[PDB]
């Protein structure tokens, strides 16, 4: 299975200055629960943003840099390399990866951040005409998690 994993806001913002525009611990927990034991494929910028591979899953980085050889990270140099990765593969970002993959993936696990943030990077437009809502779950709010959010699982019709 090949899936997208993304958090985007009401206007599809995903990032600002190479980081998330929001602080939302529960989204990171969501990411952990979905991708632990599986494979993440991410662009080079997203990798440098996190700074180190995420534990307990396969971290795959897409880059043109032939000198890229980082401990605990597997490197690929082509989109086509993605299709040879075994198991459940999550396209993990960022904008460039999402743009390249949205037409190719089986499904998407989206965290809709129900606010409007300043962004410099965006998830591409998509329409519910193309995507069945397999589930929609409101995130729970508290002192640490104060931005309303909804976890959507969309499956291509
Ligand atoms: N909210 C979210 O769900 C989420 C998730 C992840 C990231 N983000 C945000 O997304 C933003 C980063 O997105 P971005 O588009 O600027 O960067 P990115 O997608 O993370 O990385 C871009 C880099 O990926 C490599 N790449 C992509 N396609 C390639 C291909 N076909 N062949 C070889 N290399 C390829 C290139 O690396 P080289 O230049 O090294 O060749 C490219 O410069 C940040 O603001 C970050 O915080 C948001
Ligand atoms: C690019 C900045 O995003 C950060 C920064 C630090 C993180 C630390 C732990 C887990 C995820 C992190 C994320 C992060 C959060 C994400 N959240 C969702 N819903 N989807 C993705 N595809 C994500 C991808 C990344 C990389």
């Amino acid at each position: 299975t090949l899936s997208i994993l993304v958090a985007h806001d009401l206007q599809r913002v995903i990032g600002f200055e190479n980081q998330l525009p929001w602080h939302l611990p529960n989204d990171l927990k969501h990411v952990k629960k979905l991708s632990t034991g599986h494979t993440l494929v991410m662009g080079r910028k997203t990798f440098e943003s996190i700074g180190k591979p995420l534990p307990n899953r396969r971290n795959v980085v897409l880059t043109s840099d032939t000198s890229f050889n980082v401990e605990g990270v597997d490197v690929i140099h082509s989109i086509e390399d993605i299709y040879q990765l075994p198991g459940h593969v999550f396209i993990f970002g960022g904008q460039t990866l999402f743009e390249e993959m949205i037409d190719k993936v089986d499904d998407m696990y989206i965290t809709v951040i129900e606010g409007k943030f300043r962004g410099d990077t965006f998830f591409p437009p998509y329409t519910f005409e193309d995507w069945e809502v397999a589930s929609s779950v409101e995130g729970k709010l508290d002192e640490k998690n104060t931005i309303p959010h909804t976890f959507l699982h969309l499956i291509r019709k």
